[PDB]
């Protein structure tokens, strides 16, 4: 079932509603936001406009009540947010996390069947 | 003038602040334990530029030789509160009347009086 978005930082970005289990297997939105919030600082710096949303997109999904395919966001919200964070991760010893890696996102427009998230 | 020592105002752009405020803070202790108060919702980052517009108001700029107040323009104010404004109403915490964004100069409107805006 969709449920209000619960996770402070990830309301405000586009849709309202979301639906667990997430991409990580997280199993309540309580638990995924302990974890993306651990990000506010890189959002606060504003390495990437696309950085805040990318997250969300991925910690508390949208969901559509009438839809049961998964909606990611695409790779090039990834590549963007990546291109512009990556340098100042990697400057305080963190690096781009391996569960945010580009490749696994499917490119916008590729398949007709396949739809992602687009910022 | 001196230095700015409440810690989430540490490191936000400019190293100098003045007492009192306009808020009739006698220290910086006394401006600190009320700006603090909003913190969470720094670390909730419903607006990249909220730390920025509380500490521009609770720890106002000091420039050398100046000795006039510099507010932030209304455009970060406007930023500040349309990402977190509903948050906090929802949360139950009014949009305090001493941040209203009309009491802000709008940058340029008279080239007269002055406003920090930032990025
Ligand atoms: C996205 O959500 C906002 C806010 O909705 C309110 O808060 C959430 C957490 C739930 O508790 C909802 O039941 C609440 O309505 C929607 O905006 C509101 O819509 C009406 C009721 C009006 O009173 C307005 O002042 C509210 O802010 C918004 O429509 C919704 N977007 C959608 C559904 O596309
Ligand atoms: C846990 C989520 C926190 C929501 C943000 C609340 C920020 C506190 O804002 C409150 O505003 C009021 C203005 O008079 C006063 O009670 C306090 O100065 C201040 O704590």
């Amino acid at each position: 079932v969709c449920q209000e978005i619960t996770v402070p930082m990830c309301r405000g970005i586009g849709y309202n509603l979301t639906h667990m289990p997430n991409q990580f297997n997280h199993d309540t939105q309580d638990e995924a936001g302990l974890e993306v919030h651990q990000f506010w600082p890189l959002v606060e710096i504003q390495c990437s406009p696309d950085l805040r949303f990318f997250l969300c997109s991925m910690y508390t999904p949208i969901c559509l009540p009438d839809y049961h395919k998964p909606l990611p966001p695409c790779r090039s919200v990834c590549e963007r947010a990546k291109a512009g964070c990556s340098p100042l991760m990697r400057q305080y010893g963190f690096a781009w996390p391996e569960r945010m890696s580009c490749d696994r996102l499917p490119v916008l427009g590729r398949d007709a069947e396949v739809l992602c998230m687009d910022y």
